[PDB]
């Protein structure tokens, strides 16, 4: 999420996709459920794939998470801001906005890393 906040072209795309849905929120609020998808499902950046029939599992997989440890640990906002990506790439076909928006987090994806960096800290 943070990671790619920070990769100005697609910042630039996510602009235009934030902004239509007439949503008020921030990129850091935004970004913030792009952090989770990678912390819940560390294999769907490995499978390096955006499309609808990917993404669907990602929900498929709060909701198994959400089931085992409850809302205290899952977010039914989640789901919420889930459904927000769902309806984006389940209609890429006619919204260019986003479309050119999950190429470049294909080429992010298998650029980067599953993990990288010192980060020696999770829970709190």
């Amino acid at each position: 999420g943070q990671e790619l906040s920070q990769h100005e072209r697609y910042v630039e795309q996510l602009k235009q996709a934030l902004k239509t849905r007439g949503v008020k929120v921030k990129f850091a609020d935004l970004l913030k459920f792009f952090d989770f998808v990678k912390d819940t499902c560390p294999w769907f950046p490995q499978e390096g794939t955006i499309d609808i029939k990917r993404w669907r599992r990602v929900g498929d997989c709060f909701q198994d998470y959400f089931n085992t440890f409850g809302p205290e640990k899952v977010p039914v906002t989640a789901f919420s801001y889930w459904n927000l990506i769902k309806e984006l790439i389940d209609k890429k076909e006619v919204n260019p906005q986003v479309m050119a928006a999950v190429a470049q987090t294909e080429e992010i994806l298998k650029s980067n890393s599953q993990t990288d960096l010192e980060h020696h800290h999770h829970h709190h």
